[PDB]
Order: structure tokens, then sequence, then C-alpha cells
């Protein structure tokens, strides 16, 4: 009839469990490269490309 | 006829004109080392000096 309840403590251990998240295809598959830092306070709201002849 | 102008854009250069400017005369001739550091915290927000007899 031993009663230990109180010499110990309720741990909550300092990890966390993974999330569901999305997958991220079309972030990850279209092209990053031309757009990187085109924008900018020279710029103004937009800003444009030139098409192939 | 060749068209040209989306190869090109239309630019702001940095830099600004003169603009207007006014003269400061009177700051310059009215008394002013007499008046100077006497409105402090000691003193609240006036002070006074001596009308002669």
């Amino acid at each position: 009839p031993n009663n230990l309840d109180s010499n110990v403590s309720q741990i909550v251990l300092k990890k966390f469990l993974p999330g569901f998240m999305s997958d991220l295809v079309l972030a990850k598959t279209v092209d990053r490269q031309l757009l990187a830092g085109e924008i900018n306070s020279s710029t103004g709201d937009s800003v444009s490309f030139k098409r192939p002849h």
C-alpha cells in the first residue's frame, strides 16, 4: 500500500510532433530566377520583360 | 515600319532641380544674447527683466 505519486512530477517533454504540410510543387517548379531582385524601390508597382522576335 | 518603343523604358533620373528660397534678416538683427538659456526647467514657462526708474 505505498502511495508514491507525490514524489514525482508530470513532465511535458521539450519536443514537438510533426505537422501536416502542403507539398508546394508549383512553387518549386516555376521559374524563380528571372524575377529575383527585379522589383525594388526604383521600379514602382510593376515591371516588364522582352518578348523574343 | 519598325516599332521599337517596347524595347526601352521611361526613366526618371535620380536628380532634383533647385527650389525657391527666402532670406532670413529679422532673426539675425533682433536681440539674441539677452534671452539665451534663460527659460529652463528651474524657471517654469516665463521670465522677466527690469524696466528703468
